[PDB]
């Protein structure tokens, strides 16, 4: 399947991505103790890479709206010059970016 491919490559980028290490795991309690009594929503870029693996991802717009999820999490729960808020921004340049090059529509 072809979108499974161009996909995984958009992911696989994503994640390589330098400004990505905030996003590679569920956020840990410990870093931010009762995130989860906040956040409704949790996303990740290890749990995208298990739905992708599970083809969860069938559209574009599934998986616009976990990436998606990521950066307005991240926005929703922390100041806006903090690094974490500003990583999601250049994550979030770089994943357009990739969305456009891919040629991925719905
Ligand atoms: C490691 N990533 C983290 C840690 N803490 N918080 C509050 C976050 O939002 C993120 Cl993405």
């Amino acid at each position: 399947d072809q979108l499974y491919s161009t996909l995984k490559s958009i992911l696989q980028q994503v994640k390589s991505h330098q400004s990505a290490w905030p996003f590679m795991e569920p956020v840990k309690r410990t870093e931010a103790p009762g995130y989860y009594e906040v956040i409704r929503f949790p996303m990740d870029l290890k749990t995208m890479s298990e739905r992708l693996k599970n083809r969860y991802y069938v559209s574009k717009k599934l998986f616009m709206a976990d990436l998606q999820r990521v950066f307005t999490n991240c926005k929703e729960y922390n100041p806006p010059e903090s690094e974490y808020y500003k990583c999601a921004n250049i994550l979030e340049k770089f994943f357009f970016s990739k969305i456009k090059e891919a040629g991925l529509i719905d």
